């Protein structure tokens, strides 16, 4: 039996959460007894300042990071961190099935990682301990990012600091006052109960997360071709449900962060919203 480990940083009732779960599902009913799927989520094998070594190492089979996440390996995917360069899911998912996007899965084949998809999380909103109606609210202002050069620049054309921190360490972060705001999903948010130490929100929707799905291209290669083409098949599959839910999850998590009682969700008006993007769109003359 060959075994897929199957590592990620998230709760399990998210978009990844389920994407991973219900790979190992499917798996299992089309390759019992041949391939077992092995999920772990919450950083429970390896978090983000070490998966990816894990994965090159042969210690995990599969991962799905975050596209911000992949600059040590190559910076061609930089472009899924500008801020307001994608409206939507939508138009994002249209960059990822273009020819184009296809190409960057195999961005990292030099490296020995292989993409095999791109699963949509969803969009990212600001949150923060004081409220963030315009951009010069943000000024002075501490905010976790994950380990990206654009998404430190995005914080730094907005006059703010920014600390590079593991998902893990996000919701400690922010309660001891080493960050004071951050961007995230409403999945992750409501997921991980950082709305517990942020009380204010603003919906920004000024970037994305969304995940390659990869894996290790001397393991993924070893594979009996068989084997090989129907995980493959599988993961499409899975694809197209985490794809079709992951609207879904992130309005349920918007709903559940307004059931605590403990934060507000700011809804821009048409003028800050152009104020948004006047003060965050120069960060793409860094990374033409």
């Amino acid at each position: 039996p060959i075994v897929i480990k199957f590592s990620h940083v998230v709760a399990e009732n998210t978009p990844k959460g389920q994407g991973a779960l219900l790979f190992k599902k499917l798996v299992e009913q089309r390759l019992g007894g041949r391939v077992e799927v092995d999920v772990y989520p919450n950083s429970s094998l390896f978090g983000d300042g070490k998966e990816m070594e894990a994965l090159l190492l042969g210690d995990v089979q599969m991962l799905a990071p975050s596209l911000a996440k992949f600059e040590q390996y190559t910076r061609k995917v930089q472009i899924f961190d500008l801020p307001f360069l994608f409206d939507d899911i939508q138009a994002v998912d249209r960059f990822q099935r273009s020819p184009q996007g296809r190409a960057l899965l195999t961005s990292m084949q030099g490296k020995g990682i292989l993409g095999l998809a791109y699963w949509h999380n969803g969009m990212k909103q600001l949150s923060a301990n004081r409220p963030l109606l315009e951009p010069e609210d943000a000024r002075g202002l501490k905010f976790r990012v994950q380990a990206s050069d654009v998404l430190n620049e995005q914080f730094r054309q907005l006059r703010a600091i920014s600390r590079k921190m593991s998902f893990a360490e996000v919701y400690q972060g922010l309660q001891t006052g080493v960050v004071n705001g951050t961007e995230n999903t409403w999945s992750n948010y409501e997921s991980q109960k950082v709305n517990e130490v942020q009380k204010y929100f603003t919906e920004s929707n000024h970037g994305l997360v969304d995940y390659m799905v990869i894996t290790n291209a001397k393991f993924w290669n070893g594979l009996p071709a068989d084997i090989r083409e129907e995980l493959q098949r599988i993961m499409d599959e899975v694809t197209v449900q985490v794809n079709l839910e992951a609207e879904r999850l992130n309005r349920d998590a918007r709903q559940r962060i307004l059931a605590s009682g403990a934060s507000e969700i700011h809804t821009l008006s048409p003028q800050q919203r152009a104020d948004w993007r006047q003060a965050m769109q120069p960060v793409w003359q860094k990374f033409r």
